């Protein structure tokens, strides 16, 4: 029942933060998000901005997604970013995850009108 | 008829040069190692460190690949790294990459015997 820019809100957004507080960061916001649930997601990364300033990225620096086609968009400048990756140990449902803060440029896929993120593709 | 282990040096490796040379090292690279044969591959990465230093990735940090496997290593230091990226304006046969050089950890995913990497996971 969530659009797909909601669903990109939930999973990689997380502008109540400039960034990731502490070693602990990711082990609470994979649950609290809900990557959770089911299963333990292996890998995911929350965007420390604005949710205006990542919108403004659609109209950005144009590439290649992963997948080929061309509705990626590279955004200018660095942002604050948390990599979540799940750790060897990790068994469900206490899934455990390494966090990582860094300053990188994102990259992220865009649909509709607005056009808006849709999917993270990779951060570089 | 080529290993996994062949193909994981021949598509993810540059052992030979210490950082990408020029802005065109991706355009070059992409090329010399076949990656635009039939097609432009979107996205890749070479690593610029010693076979040996890459093989021992997978004793280091134990994490979770992408698609849920558990054979996936992060490097414990930063190793030299080249990504490259299709701009929005490459056009087959005249694939287009933007190179950026950066010190990254890796993640690897491993197999066989003797364990060794077989594909490139990420860049952290
Ligand atoms: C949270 C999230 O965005 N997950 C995405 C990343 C990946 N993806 C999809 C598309 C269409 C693309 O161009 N690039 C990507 O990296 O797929 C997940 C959703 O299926
Ligand atoms: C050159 C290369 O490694 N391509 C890889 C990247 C990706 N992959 C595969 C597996 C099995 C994994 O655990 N993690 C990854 O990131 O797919 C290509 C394999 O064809």
């Amino acid at each position: 029942k969530e659009t797909a820019a909601a669903k990109f809100e939930r999973q990689h957004m997380d502008s109540s933060t400039s960034a990731a507080s502490s070693s602990n960061y990711c082990n609470q916001m994979m649950k609290s998000r809900n990557l959770t649930k089911d299963r333990c997601k292996p890998v995911n990364t929350f965007v420390h901005e604005s949710l205006a300033d990542v919108q403004a990225v659609c109209s950005q620096k144009n590439v290649a997604c992963k997948n080929g086609q061309t509705n990626c968009y590279q955004s200018y400048s660095t942002m604050s970013i948390t990599d979540c990756r799940e750790t060897g140990s990790s068994k469900y449902p206490n899934c455990a995850y390494k966090t990582t803060q860094a300053n990188k440029h994102i990259i992220v896929a865009c649909e509709g009108n607005p056009y808006v993120p849709v999917h993270f593709d990779a951060s570089v």
